[PDB]
């Protein structure tokens, strides 16, 4: 038993990380087959950041303006194209450590593992959620760009995130691996803010189910509520509305514990209304929303 | 910016996870060069969990009673020895994926990543601390045993933890990689309980320095303390005594912030009195004690 913020094992993705140099700019690339994916802002100088002309700055580049460094082995760029906000560099060498993979775009509320990298070298692995405001609360310093978000399904790596920037609130913004931004953000050093976030309610109900599965039961009450009446208490506390989608999705945890979603919703209502009376749930003083229903079933089943 | 409970990249340890079967018992082994390290309780039946005689159980065992599986490949056990509470199986094949490694025994307050494993397969990676009471707050199910804890310095994996048992408070006990238990615990299903846990004070201090590095000062005050006055107050919150050794270790974080350790001690003392008054520090409403001074310098300074 026990319940941790658990990351996916990172080995398949560590075998894919390279250093991409364009001029003085170094960041990370994902090397899959004979293509290296990286943020297009690698080609930007200091200047070329308030108003980058990407189409224009790209055409002024040769293949040999890009040094791609695969540990200590230098990869020769034999092609270059931009897809939205990712640069795709065709390399003379295919990655022998390429996993079973697809590119996937996630929803707000869905979780992933980040492999934080610097100069092509994996640094740390952590679990994140896509905030409803389409930011992630990562841990990213200078030269973290080209760090990727992933899920594993069996032996298949699902790449869902590439890291691009930090917003003034210390939160992070990026794209899928096709270079489409999550959220209303642009890859220019200009004034950008995170929108006001809300709490991923389905994830909190799923986290209370995890608490119950670990014999942490104190928050359980007698009230049954309606879906509407819980979504009215919820919207006052900046919680996401909970939809039948979200209720049917808690099925396996309601079955596992025998506790009906609406009985659990009546608990979280009471918790929203009061607080935790100097008690914790699974050793947190806050209502956690960065564990999906699949995360709780996954962890608890092994 | 940002601050995450962050684990080492798991690939170098994922390269080492095997399945060890005995009769009906399957658990995890650590495959390094031509030896598999696993829990000696793999040789236990249903009966023998209470007062196992390990020397008498093992003498009855041949090399060929030990089924070691690396992915598909079954390894050939050509030797067995007992070292404390670990079983060592000499196999006919050196692991080609053996990373640079050492075995280290850690102290309470030290942090490590766990690769959670079932049947030699990886579940997940998470960050843990050796609690003052020689337990860890893990996430471990049936057949979790042999799952290991580790740190990585550059390219070297230092193995520090092997999983053996869950105590009745839902916390975890294990050995070093020489099979010496952390704490007073034994590999028997005898009545055992962890002693009352204390907060790792040097870690909470290190984490407050991390919050200041990240731009947060709200919790500081114009007061200082003596080390002794600090220890009289903190010992009333079930905080570990802070030593001069702990003061010395916080020295780099002090230099970086320009806040003397005893001034930050004064800060913690007031936080213990007042709590957070609806505020959070690095997204927590509790005082976080599972980041070392070293972990903070690692994530906030690189
Ligand atoms: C990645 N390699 C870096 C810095 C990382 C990202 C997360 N934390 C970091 O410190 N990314 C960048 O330098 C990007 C890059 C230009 C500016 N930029 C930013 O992250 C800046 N932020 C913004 O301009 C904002 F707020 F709008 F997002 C910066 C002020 C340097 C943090 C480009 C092309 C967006
Ligand atoms: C919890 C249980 C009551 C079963 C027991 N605990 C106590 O006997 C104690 F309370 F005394 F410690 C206990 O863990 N074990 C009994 C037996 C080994 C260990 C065990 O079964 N290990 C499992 C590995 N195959 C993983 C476990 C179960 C879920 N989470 C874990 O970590 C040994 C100590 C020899």
């Amino acid at each position: 038993s026990g319940f941790r913020k658990m990351a996916f094992p990172s080995g398949k993705v560590e075998g894919c990380m390279v250093q991409v140099t364009c001029g003085t700019t170094t960041l990370n690339g994902l090397w899959l087959d004979d293509v290296v994916y990286c943020p297009r802002h690698v080609i930007c100088t200091s200047e070329d950041m308030l108003n980058p002309n990407y189409e224009d700055l790209l055409i002024r580049k040769s293949n040999h303006n890009f040094l791609v460094q695969a540990g200590n082995v230098q990869l020769r760029v034999i092609g270059h194209s931009m897809q939205n906000c990712v640069l795709k560099l065709k390399v003379d060498t295919a990655n022998p450590k390429t996993p079973k993979y697809k590119f996937v775009r996630i929803q707000p509320g869905q979780t992933f593992s980040v492999l934080a990298c610097y100069n092509g070298s994996p640094s740390g692995v952590y679990q994140c959620a896509m905030r409803p405001n389409f930011t992630i609360k990562g841990s990213f310093l200078n030269s973290s760009c080209g760090s990727v978000g992933f899920n594993i399904d069996y032996d298949c790596v699902s790449f869902c995130y590439m890291h691009h920037m930090e917003l003034p609130t210390g939160v992070h913004a990026g794209t899928d691996l096709e270079g489409n931004f999550y959220g209303p953000f642009v890859d220019r050093q200009t004034a950008q803010a995170a929108g006001t976030d809300t709490t991923i309610t389905v994830n909190v109900l799923a986290w209370l189910y995890a608490a119950v599965i670990n014999g942490d039961r104190w928050f359980l009450n007698r009230f049954t509520t309606t879906l509407n009446d819980f979504n009215l208490v919820a919207m006052k506390y900046n919680y996401e509305p909970l939809t039948q989608d979200h209720v049917d999705i808690l099925g396996p945890l309601s079955a596992q514990t025998g506790i009906a979603v609406l009985d659990m919703c009546a608990s979280l209502k009471e918790l929203l209304q009061n607080g935790m009376n100097g008690r914790t749930i699974l050793g947190s003083a806050l209502l956690e929303d960065e564990f999906t229903p699949f995360d709780v079933v996954r962890q608890c089943s092994g």
